[PDB]
């Protein structure tokens, strides 16, 4: 087909998909089998990126990966999905009955996904907290997990299924292919080959677009529509959203007690964005890519320059006290809380692609050399023995991936992710150069 196609599945790829398989590397904490790099107490906790040797480039041949809350997906190149992390209400999609099935990475069995065995490929995987989904190029979409809220478990599929712990297809809720996933703590956004957009999940901090009452929770925990139409890029946040229109405005909804909406000045406890709401940007900058963690927006543009907005406690935007806005929120001790609007970052390289965790996140250089900041507590930073929140974007330097091209980052809730490939010696040696001349 029809004339209201406006987008397709090859929109998406560059952004999820490598063409080459890459090195994976993992750090930060993983208390709860996070880091997949095995059941060793020591490996629990690891300060730099650190190979993973459960994924080697020549055989588990990883192309992308999505990670989650306290969980993570990895495609190969033969379309398999593996998962580790914590699997108390089957994230992982897998039986594992640190637990070594869980802290290990392995791949969900193949006949759990019967596209497969039809030709058909996962073009997209999907981690919330709790919930894992696997886009088909298809359009179909498998799920598996649960959503939490703010109390216990919600659910899984209506009142139907309160935890899925193997694959499960979900009931076309479309007349278009889904092209495009976005998911958040305990809910994920889905767009269709007409621009629709369509949420699933908890919804008690509006983030479904849509006010849900207690009694119809359950009722109505499916995907759904909320009159949002035209957009042609999705991304969330834990509890707030970003939608891209195709006449290219930047709309947010949910939660936004530190403004990490960026739609307004004024910082308010409590405060949801119902609506979705314009984000004012200046007309040259064109919308690349966005990142969101639990307080805190990311958002890139084309020519790379990257806007933060959210919270300042734990140095989550990444703006310098001596470069502060002044639209900075100060609380009525006189402490600087939060940056309101989309503020572009200075004094950094320009970035090619973002990833945010709960209070941390990772920006890749043009140049493929990773750059980390905000909450240092659990070593999602990678930036060594600091416990100290890192203020601003701060080059990762290790043995492990100093001549690596980092091609892929994603961040969870207390660690991080990359995927590289070596830089020859020649080309090594280049840029190693080039990085100490400044």
């Amino acid at each position: 087909h029809m004339s209201h196609i406006i987008n397709a599945q090859e929109d998406y790829k560059h952004m999820y998909l490598s063409v080459q398989p890459l090195d994976i590397f993992c750090w930060g904490t993983g208390s709860m089998c996070e880091l997949g790099l095995g059941p060793l107490a020591k490996n629990k906790e690891v300060k730099r990126p650190r190979l993973n040797p459960f994924l080697p480039r020549d055989e588990a041949k990883i192309i992308s990966f999505a990670v989650g809350g306290m969980h993570t997906l990895a495609l190969d190149e033969e379309s398999n999905v593996w998962s580790w992390g914590c699997n108390d209400v089957g994230a992982l999609g897998r039986d594992t009955s640190l637990n070594e099935l869980e802290s290990t990475p392995a791949k969900i069995p193949r006949e759990s996904f019967p596209p497969l065995a039809e030709g058909h490929k996962v073009v997209q995987l999907a981690a919330t907290d709790n919930m894992s989904c696997a886009l088909f190029s298809n359009g179909e979409v498998y799920a598996w997990g649960t959503f939490r809220c703010n109390e216990g478990i919600l659910g899984f599929y209506q009142d139907k299924i309160k935890i899925q712990k193997t694959p499960w297809k979900v009931p076309t809720f479309s007349k278009y292919n889904i092209v495009q996933l976005a998911p958040g703590k305990d809910h994920i956004l889905f767009l269709d080959e007409e621009g629709m957009v369509f949420a699933w999940g908890n919804g008690q901090q509006n983030q479904l677009g849509r006010k849900v009452m207690e009694r119809f929770r359950l009722k109505t925990l499916d995907p759904r529509p909320f009159g949002l139409r035209h957009v042609k890029y999705i991304a969330s946040g834990e509890n707030h959203c970003f939608a891209l229109t195709k006449d290219n405005k930047l709309v947010s909804w949910g939660l936004n007690q530190f403004g990490q909406c960026g739609v307004s000045e004024d910082v308010e406890d409590g405060a949801l964005v119902t609506k979705p709401k314009r984000l004012a940007l200046p007309d040259n900058v064109v919308i690349r890519s966005i990142a969101a963690g639990e307080h805190h927006s990311l958002i890139l543009s084309q020519d790379g320059d990257l806007y933060s907005c959210g919270r300042l406690d734990m140095f989550e935007v990444g703006i310098p006290k001596d470069n502060l806005p002044e639209y900075t929120y100060k609380d009525v001790h006189g402490k600087a809380r939060a940056v309101p609007l989309p503020t572009k970052l200075n004094n950094v390289p320009k970035f090619k692609s973002v990833a945010a965790g709960s209070h941390h996140s990772v920006a890749v250089a043009q140049n493929g050399i990773a750059y980390s900041w905000g909450f240092g507590e659990t070593y999602a930073v990678g930036l060594g023995p600091f416990e100290d929140d890192t203020e601003v974007p701060t080059r990762i330097k290790n043995t492990a991936t100093q001549d690596h091209n980092i091609i892929l980052v994603g961040c969870g809730g207390q660690f991080s992710v990359s995927g590289g490939v070596k830089l020859s010696d020649e080309d090594a040696e280049k840029r190693a150069d080039e990085m100490d001349d400044l």
